[PDB]
């Protein structure tokens, strides 16, 4: 249903801290919290990622991983 900046940003309350990567990039790339410890997973494509590194761009990998995204062209 929705699947906004505001609504994926919603669904980041009780994603663990001490993460190396901005919950708003990860709303930003098109993903959300499904619940597991550090699981996202994209709205339009649906592509589950977790145990990211350091300064690492969620878009590119989204991209760089599903590149059939509707919602990874902007
Ligand atoms: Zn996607």
């Amino acid at each position: 249903m929705l699947s906004c900046e505001l609504y994926r940003m919603s669904t980041y309350s009780t994603f663990p801290a001490g993460v190396p990567v901005s919950e708003r990039s990860l709303a930003r790339a098109g993903f959300y919290y499904t619940g597991v410890n550090d699981k996202v997973k994209c709205f339009c494509c649906g592509l589950m990622l977790d145990n990211w590194k350091r300064g690492d761009s969620p878009t590119e990998k989204h991209k760089k991983l599903y590149p059939s995204c509707r919602f990874v062209q902007s």
